[PDB]
């Protein structure tokens, strides 16, 4: 079926939970043996969210190459994304090592450091120009260059220096700051505006390594971001945009990381975002 009318048909029939459970039942199951090794317990935020072995990002290290991060490679859309958990106190250095080694231009953050009164990820970037951060375990230096605070999101320019080679690179930090503590946003307008700002920066384009996107677990809000982006790109590329099937795209993405889209409310919000976004594109 088309999307906008499939949408109203699920609303009128109140069957979002049944649609979402079908997706969960059909989703791929692949091994994640490296994630479950005992030496990696303090590298995982949640025991039930792990990268598959076949698609995990490897650190360029011989001691321990593990990080909780996955490469989502979308062949028809010609887009790639790295989806990862919010960094932990003992993985902030690994996180920036990955950004460096994978040649990423942008980092997309969809959570606040504290939500619901608990810490959802480490404070992994500097808050003042004159107070830079050094990650001694991976030999990197990170400096805040500029910060632009808007009503729904903040954009930061960061400098990452590889202290071994003295090479430097400019990294863009795109921080969506207004996702509610519970539920999903009422309107997709600010989320779509944010997506377009990431796009306009070049961070999603083939001349760079894959964008790094995270929330707390790296599957819920993060899944919503890449699912909406890929569906809108396919609607531009195909002769028949109504052929784009958001459930099929989501199942394709779940071949590369488990659990993408965590609730039926996130599924409905993803439909809403693609529907509204397709009208603005034209
Ligand atoms: C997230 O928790 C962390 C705490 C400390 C570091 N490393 C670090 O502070 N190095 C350092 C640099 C300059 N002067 C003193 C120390 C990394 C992570
Ligand atoms: C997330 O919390 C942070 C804590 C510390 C830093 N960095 C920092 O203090 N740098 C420093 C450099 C030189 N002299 C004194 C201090 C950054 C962020
Ligand atoms: C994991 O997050 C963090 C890692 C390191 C720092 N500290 C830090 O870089 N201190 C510093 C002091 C003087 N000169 C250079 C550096 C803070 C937070």
């Amino acid at each position: 079926m088309e999307m906008e009318k499939e949408f109203e048909q699920i609303d009128k029939s109140g069957s979002w939970a049944a649609i979402y459970q079908d997706i969960r039942h059909e989703a791929s199951d692949f091994p994640s043996r490296v994630a479950k090794l005992p030496k990696n317990k303090n590298r995982n935020r949640y025991r039930d969210v792990s990268p598959f072995d076949h698609s995990r990002i490897k650190l360029h290290q011989e001691d321990n190459d593990y990080i909780n991060a996955s490469l989502i490679k979308m062949e028809e859309a010609q887009r790639s994304y790295i989806l990862t958990q919010g960094p932990l106190p003992n993985t902030v250095g690994h996180f920036w090592e990955m950004v460096w080694e994978q040649k990423s231009r942008g980092v997309v953050m969809l959570n606040r450091v504290m939500e619901k009164g608990s810490l959802k990820c480490a404070q992994y970037w500097p808050q003042k120009e004159e107070k830079e951060m050094i990650f001694e375990d991976t030999n990197l230096k990170l400096t805040l260059i500029s910060e632009d605070i808007k009503s729904y999101y903040t954009v930061r320019q960061l400098e990452l220096e590889n202290l071994t080679t003295q090479e430097t690179r400019e990294i863009l930090h795109f921080h969506y700051t207004t996702w509610p503590d519970f539920g999903v946003p009422e309107s997709p307008a600010s989320f779509l505006n944010f997506l377009f700002k990431v796009r306009e920066s070049g961070s999603l384009s083939p001349e760079h390594g894959p964008v790094v996107v995270h929330c707390s677990a790296g599957i819920g809000r993060s899944g919503t971001f890449c699912l909406a982006d890929t569906c809108l790109l396919l609607m531009d590329k195909r002769k028949d945009p109504s052929s784009v099937d958001i459930k099929k795209v989501l199942l394709e993405m779940r071949k590369f990381r488990m659990g993408l889209i965590q609730t039926a409310d996130q599924l409905r919000f993803s439909y809403l975002a693609v529907i509204e976004g397709a009208k603005f594109i034209m």
